[PDB]
This record gives structure tokens, C-alpha cells and sequence, in this order.
């Protein structure tokens, strides 16, 4: 034991100040939308955070260690000395929250939950091992679906205390498949943006993965577990389920849908308010588009006349370079920074969405895919300018 | 030389005469929607036909082969007893058109080509030696996405004969991260549905590129060429890309559009017409769902009323076995068949939509993807239903 999971929250890292808090204890907050998107790579400061209990303190970093334990030949138990000294690796990966943009699907029809405006989302480059190469570690082959000893899944088991688990530690899993393939990038992250990982954001050990919502990318491992169906554990079985509109707290089933993984075309407006004053002339807007799955974005559109007329907008990753959509010059699993100029004279509806490199489109109304849990929220995103 | 392409349409093979025709020559058709999803295999008979050229004719089968070239060590040269002799794997995949329901798109705004109904696609148990082992052979390991010789995608070349190439043949390219994964099972196949394969679908080899629009599964294969860029081929650089609305005859740039691989959420309602006769009672709506690059179906949704409520389908794969979504017992290049019985009394519109593993959605509207090639038309399918 090098780490320790509070159950109470009298010890928490601060935070910079121009973060919007959405929920305190836990800690859930997001950057304040034109701050979002001035950068490329997300600083931490202002990377969002969301948690679901207290945040692990480490009181001494060697003796710290990640346990990898289960359908496995010789359950050995890494330090972090031993996962720095694996061959390192730097990702550029976005994490959007499957809670991203929910507040506007609340003003609709009433969601249960934390709120969350159009930031709950952030991109960053990721230090750390492969997780491809720590399960080769302990006899699993990369490329392998499953194995003789019955291994199908790998469960993340956190350090952190949730009272959804009665104390208990936060969980995730995904398959062996997916763990055990290098270039589906799974990353046992100790870095973010070039420093050491943050107490918020896993300190010293997190998994990141990439094109899959931000609720799989498990903060502060305790023990990768390798097993032989998919975790039970609270959050992969009784949330973050992406159920239809008629469903509601009197008819769900969390058995009818399967966990979501994997997230669908995102879009929206960062450089202005949902209703905004604006001088005549001309206004930038500037916002993010993304999408999961390693698919990039292939156009975003953006329309002044309701949606009768679109024009393109430009789009961006790393500045300098010119981005394009499926290629091995451009960041699969980040996001792509969209900017256009427009002229207003008038009092004006602006809209913007996106369309993937698999030609995924957005929902036109949030209506069409409204939600218990008030996740995937891909509404068109639409915004008002104002003569003032 | 064991093989020819013809420059003319003497010797095209016979077909199916259930067939819908949509063009003789070169020969481009479909089954009659009531037939389509009879069975999840669909049999070659009844299986679409999509060609840009005359038929190729083999006169001598040992003596044909396949030419690897390009930037590899040693130019190797392949028959097909040596593509025999690599490890078999058999996978099953659905082909869909990138073209498919293109008419219903045309109906609105009109567009050239070849129009089809809602049958331009199909599933089979294809048969045959990986890509990935074949690149092995040529010392290309595995899990590459880049050589030292400057390799960056591998393309696919034709023994037809087509009027946009000049008389020239049929190319498509993928990355060679793509060619490479074992994953992504992309197959050189010599059989379809347990036979060998026909003159039609590619007799004695093609390529099968799963998860990808029908466009990149290059049939008749004369080489299999690695080499740096994207392939300039005609169908890759000056077709099978997703332009939006505003983009017409006069304005088109088209090297302002990614060429397709991917495509996205798709459904259709097959077993019954557009507009349809019937006794009132119980009647069956059945159909396909299917999603590009690996993503299964979570979800079919059905209404009765023009998409104010919606109730779910029913989806199945192979008979017996229940579907799973993202699960390693589903076939995930594979479409999902969808049945829902309703009971009408009156005339109706039914609506049919699908949701992917992504929470990908399908658009409401034609009208909002509309696009001047009349591709990937996945509008809400509506039907009406009358009583006669
Ligand atoms: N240990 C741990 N505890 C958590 O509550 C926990 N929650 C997260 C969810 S649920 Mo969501 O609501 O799909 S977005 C998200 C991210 C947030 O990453 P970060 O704080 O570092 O920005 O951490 C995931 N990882 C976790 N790990
Ligand atoms: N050699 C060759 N010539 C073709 O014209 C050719 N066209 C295809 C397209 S263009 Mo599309 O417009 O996206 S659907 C489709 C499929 C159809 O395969 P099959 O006919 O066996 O169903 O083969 C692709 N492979 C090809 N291979
Ligand atoms: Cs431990
Ligand atoms: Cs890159
Ligand atoms: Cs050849
Ligand atoms: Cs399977």
C-alpha cells in the first residue's frame, strides 16, 4: 500500500480558479468554453475533471505498485520503476465525456445528473507504456482475442472509494482484443503534456483510451485484472448506457443495452455564448469537433440561415500543418479545431455540425436522441447572435 | 497471362433472372427486396452485381497469378496454388455499394449514375488466404504502417478493362497499416459461401476489404502493388467520395473530398414495397441494418407514426444464436436482420431507423446529405402501407 483512497474530502488538490464547477464533492468541472479551444493540446489547468469520489493521495511513490492479477499464469505485481523502464510512448488522444453537453438535454426533459455545458472534453499527449506490451509481460501475445486459460476482458480496478460502490473502487473494462493490439493504443499513462501526471487526473498511473468515452480511461490503477467476461462493476453495467427516449426511471431495463465504448459525431461552438452580444461586423466562430473510433472529421459545416444553407469550415490539428481526415500525418484519436469567419449586420442564428470520415452525421434535434442518463447529447449545436 | 479482360460484352456470364436490372453493360443489378433478407447469407445467385467493365474470362487457371510489386525487397509473382497454400481463414462480410438507394436520392434532386434501390448490397462467407500473411511472404511483418523502402499503402489493380480508365483497369488502395493488421481481415479470397468463386464476384481472386464500402473490394486481382502514396487511380481520386449539398457540376473540386473507406449507419425495410397493398391484420417489417468499419447494431427503431414514438425491432444474425452488439460471438463486418410485427388497421407510414455500437444515428432527412455522386443515402426509410 503506497496510495491511499480518502472517503472524505478534506485533503483535495486545488484547481485553478477559472474552472465552471459543476459539482464540488466529487469534483466535476470544465474550462469555461472560449478558453476551450485556444489551444491545440489542452493545458492542464484547464483539462476538464470529473470524478466520481476523492481524490487518491500517494504518501510514498516507490511502494506504490499495479497489481496484474486474474486469468493470468504468474500474477506479478509491477512498480512504477518497472512500467517507466517499458518501452515509452506518446499519444495524442482526446477525452470527451459521454456527460459532455447534457445540461441542454435537461432543459428539454429533466436529466438526472451532474451538468455539464459543451466542455467536458480535452485533448492531450499522453506518456506511458503500452498496455500491449505489459500483458506480453505476463505470457499474453499481442493480437490475441482470447486464451486457452478462458482470458476475454481486462478490467482496470481503481484505488478511489465511490459511494455508487458502497465505498468501493471504480472500474472499467474493455476487451483482450482491443488491450492486446498496439495500434488501438491503450496506454498506461504517467505523463500528460510533457510533465508528470496531476493528482486530478490519476497521479502516478492511469489508463487512457483513446476513441472510447472518457468513463473508460480509469484514474489511479490499483490492479489490472484479466478475466473471463465483461467487469460487473457499477459503471459498466448500470451506467453509461445509451438508452432511447421512451425509456425512463419506471421501464429501464440496464440489461436491455449493452455499455457504450465507442462515441458517435460531436460538434460544437466555443468562441460565443449560447446567446451572445456582438458589434456589427465580422465574428469568428471557432469551436471542436470530434469523434471516437479513430475516425476523423471530414467537414464541418456551418450555417447562418437556419440551416437551409451550409458553408464549410476550416479545420485544424497541430498548428502550421494542414489537417486531413484519414491519414498518417493527422491525430486519429484528437479532436479537429474547426474556425470560421462570418459577417452580421442582422440578428442571427448561427449552427454548426460535423460529419466523420465515415460520413457519420449528427442528430438535427436533441428530441431524436434524448436520454435517461443524458449522455452522447450530438444535437446540432446552435447559437445566437445579438445586435448590441 | 492466364487471363483477359474483354473490351467488349460477348462473353459476360449468365445470371439470376430475378434479377433487377439497372444497367446491362457493363452489368450493374440487385435482387428484388423481398428476396434480399431471406437468409443472413445471402446466396450468390441473388448476390448484387456491381461492374464497371466487361467480365473478365480465364482461359488457363494455373498460369494466372497475381504480381507482387511496388516498393518491396523482391518482386515475387503469386498463383493461385501458392495462395492456397496460406493459411485459410473464412470471413464473413457484408459488401454494400456506396451507391445503394441512390435512386430515392436522385427522386429529390437528380443525379447521375446508375440508380439503385435498397438492395445494392450483400452477405457472404468469404474464403481465403490474409492479406497480412501474403505481405509476410514479401517481408512486410505484421502490424506495419510504414518500411524503411518508404511504404505507405498497398494497391489493388485490375485485369478489367473500363471506359473511365481509357480501356484501362480497376485500382483501389488501402494503408498498409490497414493491410497489415490481421484484425482488420482483409482477404485475398478464392471462395464465396463455400464455393469457389464465380466469374461475377471476382473468379479466381479478389480482394475483400470489410468494413469498407463495396467500391475498394477490387475483384479479378492482376497486382498487388506497395508503394508510397494513396493510389491515383480513377475510382479512388474522381469517385466514391461524400460531398456536400451545396457542391454541383459547376463548382465541384475534387480533390476537396478524402476518398470513402468507412461508411455509416444504414437501414432498410425489405419486406415490403415503398408503397404497398394490404389486408388488414398482422403484418412482418423486415429488413437490414449496417454499419461500416467494425461497428455492430445496438439498436433498430420502428414507428407507426411518423416518427413521433418508436418501438424496437428484433435483431438477429446467424438463426438460433441471439445477437450481441459489440460481443465476440457477432459477426462484426456484418449486417443485422431486424423484424417487427405490427398490427394495422388503417393506412400508415412506417419508419424504420438504426443506431450503431458508436451511437452513430442515420439522418432524418435525404435532403441534408445529399450529394452530387448519390452515395451513402442512409435518410430515415419510409414506407406506406395501404388498404387494399
Ligand atoms: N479512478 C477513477 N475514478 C473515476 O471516477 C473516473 N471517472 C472518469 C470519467 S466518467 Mo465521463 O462522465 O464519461 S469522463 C471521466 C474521466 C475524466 O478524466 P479526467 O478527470 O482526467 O478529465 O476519468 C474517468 N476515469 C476514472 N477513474
Ligand atoms: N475489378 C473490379 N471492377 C469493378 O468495377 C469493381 N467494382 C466494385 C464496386 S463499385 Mo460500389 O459503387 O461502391 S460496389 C462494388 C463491388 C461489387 O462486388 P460484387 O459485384 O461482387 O457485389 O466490387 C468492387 N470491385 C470491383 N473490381
Ligand atoms: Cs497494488
Ligand atoms: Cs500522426
Ligand atoms: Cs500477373
Ligand atoms: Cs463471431
Amino acid at each position: 500500500p503506497g496510495i491511499r483512497g480518502p472517503s472524505e474530502y478534506s485533503q483535495e488538490p486545488p484547481r485553478h480558479p477559472s474552472l465552471k464547477v459543476n459539482a464540488k464533492e466529487p469534483f466535476n468541472a470544465e474550462p469555461p468554453r472560449s478558453a476551450l479551444v485556444s489551444s491545440y493540446v489542452t493545458p492542464v489547468d484547464l483539462f476538464y475533471k470529473r470524478n466520481h469520489g476523492p481524490i487518491p493521495i500517494v504518501d510514498h511513490l516507490q511502494s506504490y505498485s499495479v497489481t496484474l492479477t486474474g486469468l493470468i499464469q504468474n500474477p506479478r505485481k509491477l512498480f512504477i520503476k518497472d512500467i517507466r523502464s517499458l518501452p515509452k510512448y506518446n499519444v495524442t488522444a482526446t477525452l470527451q465525456c459521454a456527460g459532455n453537453r447534457r445540461t441542454a438535454m435537461s432543459k428539454v426533459r429533466n436529466v438526472r445528473g451532474v451538468g455539464w455545458d459543451v466542455s467536458a472534453i480535452g485533448n492531450a499527449v499522453w506518456g506511458g507504456a503500452k498496455l500491449a506490451d505489459v500483458l506480453e509481460l505476463v505470457g499474453i501475445p499481442k493480437l490475441t482475442a482470447s486464451t486457452n486459460l478462458g482470458a476475454r476482458h481486462v478490467e482496470f480496478v481503481s484505488v478511489d472509494r465511490c459511494k455508487e460502490e458502497n465505498g468501493g473502487p471504480y472500474k472499467a473494462s474493455i476487451t483482450l482484443s482491443q488491450a492486446t493490439n498496439p495500434e488501438a493504443d491503450v496506454l498506461l499513462a504517467y505523463e500528460m503534456n510533457g510533465e508528470t501526471l496531476n493528482r486530478d487526473h490519476g497521479f502516478p498511473l492511469r489508463v487512457v483510451v483513446p476513441g472510447v468515452i472518457g468513463a473508460r480511461s480509469v484514474k489511479w490503477l490499483d490492479s489490472i485484472n484479466v478475466i473471463a467476461e465483461e467487469s460487473q462493476g457499477f459503471f459498466m453495467q448500470k451506467d453509461y448506457k445509451m438508452f432511447p427516449p421512451s425509456v425512463n426511471w419506471d421501464n429501464i431495463n440496464w440489461s436491455s443495452r449493452r455499455p457504450q465504448m465507442d462515441f458517435p459525431v460531436q460538434s460544437a461552438i466555443c468562441s460565443v455564448e449560447d446567446v451572445q452580444m456582438v458589434k456589427p461586423g465580422k465574428v469568428s466562430i471557432k469551436g471542436y469537433a470530434v469523434s471516437g473510433g479513430g475516425r476523423g472529421i471530414e467537414r464541418v459545416d456551418i450555417s447562418l440561415d437556419g440551416g437551409k444553407n451550409w458553408v464549410e469550415a476550416s479545420r485544424t490539428q497541430e498548428p502550421g500543418k494542414q489537417y486531413i481526415s484519414e491519414h498518417s500525418s493527422s491525430d486519429k484519436w484528437a479532436w479537429v479545431l474547426f474556425e470560421a469567419t462570418i459577417d452580421v449586420s442582422q440578428t442571427t442564428e448561427v449552427i454548426a455540425k460535423a460529419v466523420d470520415s465515415a460520413a457519420n452525421v449528427q442528430p438535427e434535434n436533441v428530441e431524436s436522441v434524448w436520454n435517461l442518463r443524458g449522455v452522447l447529447n450530438t444535437s446540432w449545436h446552435r447559437v445566437l447572435l445579438r445586435l448590441g
